């Protein structure tokens, strides 16, 4: 019976990134709302699945202390440069918030008040076929279901790879497992709903009219507008969803996912309204996306997640 572990209870396993927590606040960023896979298994420690290795993190003022699982198959030990760079790379380290805050505050004096309490939020960098299916479960949905849907989704479809006190963690699937003609069925036990169908499609259509996986990467590379039709031409897959996956998979920093929610931040916070008729809509939606680019610049997307964190605490 193997042990999620924490600083205390396993000093020597654990290895160290310089990082001050101005830059990144943990409960803030791996809290559900990105990710949907990370939990807070012992106070401050946050056990998670990246790819197929199994991490739990912690952090003081000045460093992020990250310890990794990787099975049964190699003796435990401390994490290698190569994983660490894994992470630094998934918490898109090289990006600076400290710089993004303050040019954010200069022309936002709502941002500013807001900011003050919750530093250190960023943005995960984020697998794309991980983020496609746990965002096509977000539709009319809540965080907590989400997190759920996915977990009994990785759990059903997913490769085990390890078990934890009385937590299994399981790897994302593959499109080939969720596009076979039993997977919709199955999802559909599992609670996603009518959501269990665009699943299956979207993992049948990246594979049959896509060429696979290798088609999501290729979206990392174009830039936000093409990435962003193109995946709207996926079954269950409209402008927020797209948005979703743009700015948090592939690369598109100034991506703004517009729902009900941003629609009523927008409206209450910053006096919005639509300059069109409205009797929300697909081209006002896209219009306030346009309002937050226009007044956060290129990372717009990334000052938009700083809001829904304050609001959401
Ligand atoms: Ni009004």
């Amino acid at each position: 019976h193997m042990r999620h572990r924490t600083l205390s209870s396993s000093p020597a396993l654990w290895a160290s990134i310089p990082c001050p927590r101005s830059e990144l606040r943990l409960d803030l960023v791996l809290a559900s709302g990105q990710s949907f896979r990370w939990k807070e298994q012992s106070p401050a420690h946050w056990s998670g699945v990246l790819a197929d290795q199994v991490w739990t993190l912690t952090q003081t003022e000045d460093q992020l202390y990250c310890t990794v699982y990787r099975g049964d198959d190699s003796q435990v030990s401390r994490p290698t440069l190569e994983e660490l760079e894994t992470l630094h790379k998934y918490f898109q380290l090289d990006v600076s918030l400290a710089q993004l805050y303050s040019h954010w505050a200069s022309v936002d004096s709502h941002f500013q008040r807001v900011a003050q309490k919750f530093q250190g939020v960023r943005l995960l960098r984020q697998d794309p076929t991980e983020c496609l299916f746990s965002f096509i479960c977000s539709s009319n949905n809540n965080i907590a279901r989400i997190t759920g849907m996915v977990e009994r989704l990785c759990q059903a479809f997913g490769p085990r790879l390890i078990q934890l006190d009385d937590v299994t963690y399981h790897g994302f699937p593959n499109l080939h497992a969720l596009a076979g003609p039993e997977a919709e069925t199955h999802l559909r036990k599992l609670g996603l709903g009518y959501r269990a169908r665009y699943v299956r499609a979207s993992a049948k259509a990246i594979l049959e009219e896509q060429g696979g996986p290798a088609w999501l990467q290729q979206l990392r590379v174009a830039p936000y507008e093409e990435a962003h039709k193109a995946l709207c031409t996926l079954p269950g897959v409209g402008a927020k969803v797209a948005d979703c996956i743009c700015l948090m998979a592939l690369d598109k920093p100034q991506a703004v996912p517009v729902d009900v929610h941003v629609w009523q931040i927008a409206h209450r916070d910053y006096g919005w309204h639509p300059k069109t008729s409205q009797a929300p809509s697909p081209l006002a939606n896209k219009e306030l996306g346009n309002f937050f680019r226009n007044l956060w610049g290129p990372y717009a997307g990334w000052a938009q997640a700083v809001l829904f964190s304050a609001d959401l605490r």
